[PDB]
């Protein structure tokens, strides 16, 4: 509780945690449930802990920029790529207040079971939704979506998740680019595409 305490608010003078929703999320959501025993911990500490498979926690200054940018509202549908822990997908959920859908895919069959694992022991389950498959195709079974979340670095922006983006959609799209990854904001009017850039970021690349 204190290490939450301190974290989230620790975030919010850097100015990571601009919103108050956001960081409800943050201090409601258990991080030490999401890793792996031994990191217990560590969870609370800023940087990315390791996982099974190439997988890495997200960092909780990583994961409160991209729902700071998703815009987060009650009733949203949500696409998280690279579910991995699915530790994003909690405080995705929690920024929503549960009401609407996190759809996460995975292409690691074992790492969507501990992803899906995880959000059935907190009460994630049916808010949250776990895929096994590919992150560049999406899931056009639940399509369009108010929010996709990459948590993963994309070479190119896969044009099936602009498609798969409803009409005022954020998309918060880590890019592999010279002097390393940005994370960029993308905001869909209608038919047309507003490609904005942040900070430099250091995601583990998309497959
Ligand atoms: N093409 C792809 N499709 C789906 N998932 C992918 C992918 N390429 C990588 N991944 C997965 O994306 C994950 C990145 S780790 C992201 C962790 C997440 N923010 C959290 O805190 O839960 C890894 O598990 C990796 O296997």
């Amino acid at each position: 509780a204190l290490m939450a305490k301190r974290l989230v608010e620790e975030l919010e003078r850097d100015g990571i945690v601009k919103s108050e929703r956001v960081k409800r999320a943050l201090l409601t959501v258990p991080r030490e449930e999401f890793v792996l025993p031994e990191y217990r911990m560590m969870a609370y500490e800023d940087r990315p802990l390791p996982l099974f498979a190439g997988a890495t926690i997200s960092a909780p200054h990583m994961v409160a920029m991209m729902c700071e940018l998703i815009e987060p509202r009650p009733g949203m549908k949500i696409l998280e790529v690279g579910t991995g822990s699915g530790y994003h997908a909690a405080v995705c959920a929690e920024a929503i207040e549960k009401k609407g859908r996190i759809y996460t895919i995975e292409i690691v069959k074992e790492l969507a079971v501990f992803a899906a694992q995880n959000l059935e022991r907190l009460g994630y389950w049916g808010v949250v939704e776990v895929y096994h498959g590919d992150g560049k195709k999406g899931l056009e079974k639940h399509a369009p979506f108010d929010a996709i979340i990459v948590t993963a670095a994309a070479d190119v922006i896969p044009p099936a998740l602009i498609r798969q983006l409803k009409d005022g959609g954020v998309m918060v799209i880590p890019v592999e680019e010279r002097l390393g990854q940005v994370l960029y904001k993308v905001v869909k009017r209608g038919d047309k595409i507003e490609k904005k850039a942040i900070t430099y970021v250091m995601f583990v690349p998309l497959r």
